[PDB]
């Protein structure tokens, strides 16, 4: 099922795609509430998309009730730092400007 939904917001990223598949899903939003998460694209089930949409951490999820899924924290290997970032090509351009000194 192709799904597309635009990051900027983990909660919203979240009734996104929780909206294409037609499922209830329980996580704690405390700490969600501050953070983003990378969105969906392309041909992916209410799971696959899941996973697509949290993709970055690993975690892992398990219904309670009736379809009823929940995030929780899964043990990882040991975390490494990610190369950094570069420049954009910055097509600006700048303007002179005048200042003369004076006496008393």
């Amino acid at each position: 099922a192709q799904v597309n939904i635009a990051p900027g917001s983990l909660d919203k990223a979240l009734n996104q795609y929780a909206a294409h598949s037609g499922f209830t899903l329980s996580v704690d939003a405390s700490l969600t509430r501050g953070k983003q998460s990378n969105g969906l694209h392309g041909d992916y089930d209410v799971e696959s998309g899941l996973q697509q949409l949290l993709d970055g951490s690993g975690l892992q999820v398990k219904p309670l009730g009736n379809n009823s899924w929940t995030l929780e924290p899964a043990p990882a290997p040991k975390e490494d730092a990610l190369t950094v970032v570069g420049d954009w090509l910055g097509d600006a351009r700048e303007n002179d400007l005048e200042h003369h000194h004076h006496h008393h």
